[PDB]
């Protein structure tokens, strides 16, 4: 029993994470099969960042301009190219511990374990949401850029976020691992609204169910709701939507509990509209939507990788 | 910017997970050097379990009892022996991905990071704190046993927990690597009183410093307190009586923010006194107390390692 924000094992990962040198510039670097990722901004000064042109600063860059380095071994860069906002750095050895890998890019409200990492050293790891306006809340210094995000089912890493940049507003914005950054966002130390960011009220759902299997029931009431009764109340606290396809998500775990989705929905509302009054849940004091119906599922039943 | 409760990167410790089979009973053991350490529960039955003679139990066994594998590689078992509440089980191979390490038995209050584990392989990562009253509030689902706590400084692991149980109230129970419990606690399933459990005033302090690093200031008051005022204070909400050692660990932090500690500690006292009326602190409705001073400190520098 009990429930816990949990990351994935980072020990896959950590065995693809290198230090990526070029100028002045140091960051993280992700290394697999022969090929190194990295955020192009690793080109860039200070001063390139207030308005960068990319493309005539990699002009003046070669392949001998980039040092990567995986702790003491020595990688050599072969070739370069940018794709989209990341740097694809060919070197000459095939990473021994690239493990079975995917990229993805992940929709909003999806969550993915962050591998904190600074000289191509990991810090440490936790678990994130992608936010429905596209921004995270993590935990990124000075040297963090090229830290990654992943989620691993079995022998494959899926590889979702690349960390690129921290707003002026203090959220932080990265891309996939094509290098399409995740929302608006731009790699330019400019101004950068992220816009209303909403409850992932799907995963708020998940953990009431969470909540109720560990024993804390005391939100449960005799009310119900419907869809749309219940979305014009989330509206007004900036919930999202909640459609037919969250509550086919949740199926399993009103399955299991024996609580239907939509009375579910009515305990949520009761606490939306009259807040906690001083109790709990899960250890919590506000309502927790860091967790898909998959993680709860996942931690509910014990599922382990490899 | 930003703070996350972030584990210790866990590669190091999962090469050392190995799944042990005794009769019917499968849990989780700690494969280091040419020697694995499990729960000595791993020879009881369920029905062994609600009143165990651990030494006669361990007389009905021999070497070839114990199948010890990591993975896929079969572990030989060459020996055993019963150090208090674990089992050494003595294999002919010493691991290769055997890291430096050490065994501690870590004081209350002080955090470490948690790899959950069930049948040898790993399911997550997640940071816990020793509570005062000995216990852990983890997330251990049936096989989890010998899942194990530990810190990383450099290149050592530290390994300081063991987990052996589960009280009736759901909260976590157990060892140090020696095999000696944390708290009053027995490898019996009975009925085990964990005790009044306090909260951790010097993580709490730790943490506040932290939110005001990263902006979060609302708190801070125009008042101070002396120790026993607040300490007076501390007793009635069941907090840690705060000393002059903690003071002292909190130093590098007040000399940070330029906030004197027992300043600090008029903040806390007010917040304890009125509560946040509906605020929050780095993302939290009530005062958090599993970060340490090493912490707060680590994660606002970004230590890395290896």
């Amino acid at each position: 029993s009990g429930f816990r924000k949990m990351a994935f094992p980072s020990g896959k990962v950590e065995g693809c994470m290198v230090q990526v040198i070029c100028g002045t510039t140091t960051l993280n670097g992700l290394w697999l099969d022969d090929v190194v990722y990295c955020p192009r901004h690793v080109i860039c000064t200070s001063e390139d960042m207030l308005n960068p042109n990319y493309e005539d600063l990699l002009i003046r860059k070669s392949n001998h301009n980039f040092l990567v380095q995986a702790g003491n071994v020595q990688l050599r860069v072969i070739g370069h190219s940018m794709q989209n906002c990341v740097l694809k750095l060919k070197v000459d050895t095939a990473n021994p511990k690239t493990p079975k890998y995917k990229f993805v890019r992940i929709q909003p409200g999806q969550t993915f374990s962050v591998l904190a990492c600074y000289n191509g050293s990991p810090s440490g790891v936790y678990q994130c949401a992608m936010r429905p306006n596209f921004t995270i809340k993590g935990s990124f210094l000075n040297g963090s850029c090229g830290s990654v995000g992943f989620n691993i089912d079995y022998d494959c890493v899926s590889f979702c976020y690349m960390h690129h940049m921290e707003l002026p507003t203090g959220v932080h914005a990265g891309t996939d691992l094509e290098g399409n950054f995740y929302g608006p966002f731009v790699d330019r130390q400019t101004a950068q609204a992220a816009g209303t960011d909403t409850t992932i009220t799907v995963n708020v759902l998940a953990w009431l169910y969470a909540a109720v299997i560990n024993g804390d029931r005391w939100f449960l009431n005799r009310f119900t709701t419907t869809l749309n009764d219940f979305n014009l109340v989330a509206m007004k606290y900036n919930y999202e939507p909640l459609t037919q396809d969250h509550v086919d998500i949740l199926g399993p775990l009103s399955a299991q509990t024996g609580i239907a989705v939509l009375d579910m929905c009515a305990s949520l509302k009761e606490l939306l509209q009259n807040g906690m009054n001083g109790r709990t849940i899960l250890g919590s004091a506000l309502l927790e939507d860091e967790f898909t119906p998959f993680d709860v599922v996942r931690q509910c039943s014990g599922v382990t990788f490899q």
